[PDB]
């Protein structure tokens, strides 16, 4: 059985800071180290930090005064910035810096009093994060999820309407969506494309090259993590037979018996070491070498705030 | 003499990548490594690696054979990376993220036979690679560095129009000429704002809150360096005398005599050390300790590629 990795897969440079964020604030301050919502959408990440100290809040409210609070990557709104600023607490925001670009944007929106639409999946906390950008009653913010949304939702002042979307989006369904917001809406403006990041398009065009070579596809991430899921669904629906799991453990035999060719990513949460792990489970599986195929190659990086440097 | 220090100011992402490429180039395969254009716009940094073994060329032609070429930072036109490609020669591109993001856009408007607009500087070696992403005959791709020359350019197509700009302009001037754009051709398409990096607005977000403190800005950058020139510019729009200086041998003690407040900033491509120099210089002039000031934290980083690591 071959095994092929899908290129680029994995960690990108907005999760990478995020967890490095986490760590070294644990190493630099000791535990505790309060964290609002998992950092990063990964069970195996979230539980190792956990093991370490770091303790996973829901609301800011449970932290107590004199402590260090991290905000998880995904983003948060401008009341939970503000009431932590209020508090007597330290706080460091492991927010990636591409989805504070779309936030700043909605808050400009906001600002000007023109309505916005953010394209994305409700109940997501980059969603909350980026809809609580928002707050100029006089304006308005929408959240659309399909053509079907966009065909019926009614705006104020179209004449005056901008879009945002969230970073981690399917790149296919979403041009739907944004073709339906234009004809609807022929005034509406917003980015050149859309505000999926560049982590996103790639890891969905890397996993639509190896779903072509494929039969089977093994997507390395948790249920909660929205990148992942759509990793996940892009290869299913190009046929072939994919599943989101967490870690080696996960894997059924039946699910790779009498296969010939079997593909394996990572979502942008998912560590590299879990992938190590898939790849030596199909081998006691039957599967060879993993090969690596050829991927754009991703150069960004976001470094840690300066206070953290270790 | 107090002396302060704006923030951010030297390096960018781009500028270290590229300094970089060219550096472990020079340490991999050894001299002579051919560079087409400065890598950077820094005297002090081509100087020194022109040192190591670097030869840097305008055209294609200058390179031999068998040779291995790197395109700088500013970018290049597709002529240019074809004339290089058609030869035989072993590539490296320096070019930044951040302008090759702008040419993927061009490229793509030029497929389309779509015309588009940049606002730049003629002349400029990112104009020239920008502009040098266009192609097709059917649509257009024009030049304005004003709001005067968008009132005097006609299109063949306004309803398919398209903007981009140049990495390193004027904040300010670039709204002007936008402001335009959208008011002679209101179905114009393009950026939220405009295609000015996060190095640049900051730079010039960080002259603004020293000139408001110093009497005289000094700019540490080359004459060839276009975000360096904006920073000057900006600050002596102040109202402020503001010096572009490569080194602090080009101090004159009449532009800091008497002076009770001097502050330093550094372009895109000018390295920490000619800071240090320049501060060192102002202190033996009278002044004190540095003082820095408070601004926006930068924290991307682009790696070079595998091939060079
Ligand atoms: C922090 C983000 C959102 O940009 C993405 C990284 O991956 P996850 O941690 O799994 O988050 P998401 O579920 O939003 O894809
Ligand atoms: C490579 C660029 C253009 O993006 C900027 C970095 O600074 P310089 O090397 O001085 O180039 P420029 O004159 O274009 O500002
Ligand atoms: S998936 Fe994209 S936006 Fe979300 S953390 Fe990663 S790089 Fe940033
Ligand atoms: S000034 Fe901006 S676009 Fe030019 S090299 Fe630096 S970071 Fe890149």
């Amino acid at each position: 059985m071959q095994i092929l990795l899908a290129n680029p897969r994995g960690f990108c440079a907005g999760v990478d800071r995020a967890i490095s964020i986490v760590e070294n604030a644990l190493a630099i301050y000791g535990a505790p180290i309060y964290v609002r919502h998992e950092v990063v959408h990964n069970r195996y990440v979230v539980d190792s930090l956990r093991e370490r100290g770091a303790i996973f809040i829901e609301q800011i409210s449970e932290v107590p005064d004199g402590a260090i609070l991290i905000f998880s990557a995904h983003g948060v709104s401008q009341a939970v910035r503000n009431e932590a600023k209020s508090r007597d607490l330290t706080v460091f925001d492991a927010t990636c810096p591409l989805v504070t670009k779309v936030h700043m944007e909605v808050a400009r929106a906001s600002r000007r009093g023109e309505e916005s639409i953010l394209i994305g999946h409700a109940g997501h906390p980059e969603v909350e994060g980026t809809m609580g950008q928002y707050s100029n009653p006089e304006g308005g913010m929408y959240l659309v999820e399909s053509p079907d949304d966009v065909w019926k939702l009614t705006v104020k002042n179209e004449e005056k309407l901008s879009f945002m979307t969230q970073t981690t989006l399917s790149v296919d369904d979403t041009s739907d969506v944004i073709d339906a917001l234009r004809k609807r809406f022929p005034k509406i403006v917003g980015p050149r494309k859309d505000d999926i990041c560049y982590a996103t398009t790639n890891r969905q065009e890397a996993v639509r090259a190896l779903a072509e070579q494929a039969e089977v596809v093994l997507v390395v991430g948790s249920k909660n993590s929205s990148n992942s899921n759509r990793l996940a669904e892009l290869a299913q629906r190009m046929g072939k037979r994919a599943f989101l799991i967490d870690d080696a453990k996960d894997i059924q035999e039946e699910w790779v018996k009498e296969v010939k060719c079997v593909g394996v990513t990572a979502g942008a949460s998912a560590p590299d070491i879990l992938v190590q792990n898939v790849v030596a489970r199909l081998q006691q599986l039957g599967g060879g070498e993993a090969i690596p195929l050829e991927g754009r190659e991703e150069n960004i990086v976001f470094e840690v705030p300066k206070e953290l440097r270790v």
